[PDB]
RNA sequence: UACCUGGUUGAUCCUGCCAGUAGUCAUAUGCUUGUCUCAAAGAUUAAGCCAUGCAUGUGUAAGUAUGAACAAAUUCAGACUGU
């Protein structure tokens, strides 16, 4: 079945972790899929945005690869972006998927206004940049609905976020760009320091200090 | 009610525009057009030129009646006193 490679993984199928926001508070680093499978695997929902091709001279005429652009989420705080390029449009939609997992973030949600029911919205103004496209999401109230492209709107829709305003700056037209300068901006929503996480950090062992022993055969 | 997509390349990321998408108590034209309620309409070019018809008249007890105007009365007198 599977034989996991890392200690992350031997604690994941050993039960002895539980939720991704384990791993999310010491940033270690996830290096296998079925570690997101078994953890959020159930609510994690898949959908193919491009299929890129591209092309390589060569002395005896152009060969041809696909991209393949995925993106994942549980539309509840939780969204991964994977790009993967192969001879074969069914390989590279697979490594996609398998990046896709492997790279999913928590998303910080908060309210506009008045704090009632659960956030609906970005926390704060937040930006994105890959190469020359450049993602703003501002704040909205409740009710604004998700005002944003069709990409930018997909990858909020799985990140959970109800209502955003979003302005890009760029060539759009790069779909690559564009998805990743959302995605970046998805990110960054955790690392804001707002008035709220001034309260000194009270450390916790690490999995791989609290279960030392188990992970010692 | 804070949104973009196609097009320069063998492929890439750009600048940049062209094209698309939507709107006008916005004009015109094409095709089509069964019912109800609303409703603009010779401004844009020529404040260019105009046949014909109409669009400014007016009377109360209370300015002026002798129509040779109509009506009722008067057998005798009457300035006039109805229209
Ligand atoms: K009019
Ligand atoms: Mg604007
Ligand atoms: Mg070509």
């Amino acid at each position: 079945k599977w034989v996991p490679v890392t200690k992350l993984g031997r604690l994941v199928k050993d039960n002895k972790i539980r939720s991704l926001e384990q791993i999310y508070l010491h940033s270690l680093p996830i290096k296998e899929f079925q570690i997101i499978d078994t953890l959020i695997g159930p609510s994690l929902k898949d959908e193919v945005m491009k299929i890129m091709p591209v092309q390589k001279q060569t002395r005896a005429g152009q060969r041809t690869r696909f991209k393949a652009f995925v993106v994942v989420g549980d539309g509840n705080g939780h969204v991964g972006l994977g790009v993967k390029c192969s001879k074969e449009v069914a390989t590279a939609i697979r490594g996609a998927i398998i990046l896709a997992k492997l790279s999913v973030i928590p998303v910080r949600r908060g309210y506009w206004g008045n704090k009632i029911g659960k956030p609906h919205t970005v926390p704060c103004k937040v930006t994105g940049k890959c190469g020359s496209v450049t993602v703003r999401m501002v704040p909205a109230p409740r009710g604004a609905g998700i005002v944003a492209a069709r990409v930018p709107k997909k990858v909020l829709q799985f990140a959970g976020i109800e209502d955003v305003f979003t302005s890009s700056r760029g060539s759009t037209k790069t779909l690559g760009n564009f998805v990743k300068a959302t995605f970046d901006c998805l990110m960054k929503t955790y690392g804001f320091l707002t008035p709220d996480f001034w309260k000194e950090t009270r450390f916790t062992k690490s999995p791989f200090q609290e279960y030392a022993d188990i992970l010692s055969k």
